[PDB]
DNA sequence: TTATGTAATACGTCTGTAACTTGTTCTTATGTCTGTTATGTAGTTAATATAATTGAAGGATTTTAAGA
């Protein structure tokens, strides 16, 4: 009785929920940026990284 | 009578046994460390697919809460 209430999506409905998805991903992730040592952090893990 | 010399006898006693004890020396059982292999855990896969499930059955009486 409770799944049943909830109405069955197409192709267009998929695609449109996996943009919001991404479009709350980005937020975040620009919410992130606008950090001083978050920027820092992943440069090391980079200069750690790229020295194999 | 009395010196003398043998003889019984009781007590030290020198030595042979044995107990107490330690050195030390060798052997072995055990605890531990380390290296290798098997076991146990975990993450991922992209035609599409979109309301179970399986039974089960001749019961006969009481008492006690919900519904009206």
């Amino acid at each position: 009785r409770e799944m049943g209430t909830v109405e069955l999506l197409t192709r267009e409905g998929e695609i449109d929920i996996a943009k919001r998805i991404e479009d709350g991903i980005n937020q975040v992730q620009s919410a992130i940026a606008e950090y001083p040592g978050t920027i820092p952090y992943i440069l090391e893990q980079f200069d750690r990284v790229q020295a194999e």
